[PDB]
């Protein structure tokens, strides 16, 4: 408690000494409350006019139009302490998993140099505004790094002064850039060195690419065993226990020297004890604390969510296979059985999974897994939208499994080669492309963001009739040489290279599931879904609105060209059969 957080609390007390008050009508039950102080401020979703003008039929589709308009009673819940048998299973599994992940990887500190280059090309490193305007500025100024230095030496001393969370089924905890640097220095290696690559972690998919996920799920389907299970956790971040945080910290057991001490301090002072400032309208700032739940940088959050999910799913597999009988208590010989399972089959069982943070797909040895629920519930990883003790329903076909907000189709090219392609409901794809985040967008910047969506569609969703047409229209409407952009960033579509050349590189040349490397010479060689399958996944093909849009598309392209002005444009529409005369 207060010896670790008091210094952070004391320091904030004194910057708002005129405003401090121990409120008695505070709404916190599971958060420790400390005090309040005076503030007054709020970023809503803006429409991308380039994308909207080139997707007119969707202007009357509520599932698209409602996306652009407009639980914190889950952050304020409390998870129970797991039983001694559960805690044992987790500690044994966590110990074994960090050793496996560390066999081919060396923990190391990330550097000011590395941090600086990241900020100078717009990674979403959740920071705040004050003393300097942006992160881009603070980074070039040696004063900043003296602040960083002071805190750093405090962490080596085992104390914290300025690493405070700022709160904003989502919940994002920004810190000042200095705190983010110290987190990145100590734990950035997990992401920077790809500890959760599939080659390294066997279950992980970090860096693998949306064009690889479908092939990865099909490889899992090839294993002998039961149904494919894809259970979502209700509010994963809120169900991370102090025992989970202690198993995650064991990565420090693989470190040495300074790094070991800097990493241990991030875990102890910022993760296992948190200080948070929240805007309450009744508008004051609340300074609250708690020990458990996830509150870290988004990138460290991803890697530790992946780790703890891999751990939880191996234990659920152990329960299904009868490796232990009860979570109340492991016998001494059950401990040796669990250790022996891990050494004997652990790597095989990891390869039966695809795990992206809180999201998983598991193909267990058989369907006993479906009703193996005691360890999963006792760890606090309670399933979404199913009664606690009701057996999981699995998927019989890998093409129907949900993963990372997609499903995957098997699509045979006219030449017999096999593409496994990502897909989701087309209203969701069009609706997201019609939204921008933030202020002060020029027409040119808005156009370059539309071009980024269009090139993503050409590379990932070419098999959807409406998106290949709309992608060609947007790339025709935006000046040929203007560079695609984004404000929070594998994204092979972020290039001025010709999209057919990029398509060949991603789907043929670099695709390890494609034996025949014969390049495709035109977009007409590249297939679509069946027309009925395209409609099932939200296509407007067959509607009068869609027919008029497709037939008159050059009139829409010319409307956008007239707004942007007299620039160099390319006509990409004759890349499609129906516009090729
Ligand atoms: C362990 C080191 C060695 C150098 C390349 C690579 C191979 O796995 N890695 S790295 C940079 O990913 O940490
Ligand atoms: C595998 C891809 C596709 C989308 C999910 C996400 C999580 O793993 N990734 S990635 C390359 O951005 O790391
Ligand atoms: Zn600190
Ligand atoms: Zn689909």
């Amino acid at each position: 408690n207060l010896d670790i957080i008091g210094k952070r609390i004391e320091k904030i007390k004194q910057e708002h000494e005129t405003s401090w008050h121990y409120d008695q009508d505070h709404p916190y039950k599971t958060w420790a409350y400390h005090g309040s102080y005076e503030t007054k401020q709020t970023a809503s979703s803006m429409v991308n006019g380039v994308v909207r003008l080139l997707t007119k039929p969707w202007d009357i589709i509520p599932m698209v139009t409602q996306m652009a308009m407009t639980f914190k009673e889950k952050v304020d819940t409390r998870t129970q302490e797991p039983k001694e048998g559960t805690k044992k299973l987790m500690k044994i599994t966590a110990e074994w998993l960090w050793k496996e992940l560390g066999k081919k990887k060396t923990p190391r500190m990330c550097t000011r140099e590395e941090f600086t280059r990241k900020v100078r090309s717009n990674a979403a490193l959740g920071a705040i505004f004050n003393k300097w305007k942006s992160a881009r500025e603070a980074v070039e100024d040696s004063g900043f790094w003296e602040l960083v230095d002071k805190e750093r030496n405090l962490h080596l001393e085992g104390k914290c002064e300025t690493c405070v969370y700022n709160m904003m089924s989502r919940a994002i905890w920004y810190m000042w850039l200095g705190a983010r640097f110290l987190e990145f220095e100590a734990l950035g290696f997990l992401n920077e060195d790809h500890w959760f690559s599939r080659e390294n972690s066997l279950s992980g998919v970090e860096g693998e690419g949306l064009h690889k996920l479908g092939y990865i799920l099909r490889d899992v389907s090839k294993k002998e065993g039961g149904a494919m299970y894809a259970d979502d956790t209700a509010g994963w971040d809120t169900r991370i226990t102090l025992e989970d945080l202690k198993n995650e910290e064991m990565v420090t057991n693989h470190m040495e020297g300074e790094h070991k001490k800097l990493a241990e301090a991030i875990f102890k002072l910022t993760y296992q004890n948190k200080v948070v400032r929240v805007q309450r309208p009744t508008t004051v700032m609340d300074i609250i604390s708690r020990r458990d739940q996830r509150g870290s940088g988004q990138v460290v959050t991803y890697g530790l969510n992946t780790f703890t999910n891999m751990e939880a799913q191996l234990i659920r597999q152990m329960e299904g296979e009868g490796v232990f009988k009860s979570i109340q208590h492991l016998t001494v010989t059950e401990e040796i059985a669990v250790k022996n399972w891990l050494v004997r089959v652990g790597r095989e069982r990891l390869s039966r999974m695809a795990i992206s943070g809180d999201d998983c797909v598991v193909k267990p040895l058989d369907d006993r897994f479906a009703s193996a629920l005691t360890a999963l519930n006792d760890m606090g990883k309670v399933r979404k939208d199913i009664q606690q003790w009701e057996p999981s329903r699995g998927w019989n076909d890998w093409t129907q499994v949900p993963f990372c907000s997609h499903h995957f189709h098997e699509l045979i090219m006219k030449d017999g080669r096999v593409l496994v392609v990502p897909c989701r409901n087309q209203d969701e794809l069009i609706g997201r492309a019609r939204i921008s985040q933030g202020a002060g967008w020029s027409l040119r910047e808005t156009a370059c963001l539309g071009k980024s969506y269009a090139q993503m569609w050409s590379l990932m969703y070419f098999h959807r009739r409406d998106l290949r047409l709309a992608a060609n229209a947007i790339c025709s409407a935006v000046p040929s040489h203007w560079v695609p952009t984004s404000r929070t960033t594998t994204h092979e579509w972020m290039t001025t290279e010709d999209m057919l050349t990029v398509w060949n590189r991603v789907w043929i040349q670099e695709n390890p599931w494609m034996e025949d490397k014969t390049p495709v010479e035109s977009w007409e060689e590249i297939p679509y879904l069946g027309k009925r399958e395209d409609q099932w996944c939200g296509s407007l093909i067959g509607l009068t609105s869609r027919a008029t849009w497709a037939k008159n598309i050059q009139t829409a392209i010319n409307q956008v060209r007239s707004l942007i002005g007299n620039e160099e444009y390319t006509d990409y529409m004759p890349s499609m059969k129906r516009f090729r005369r």
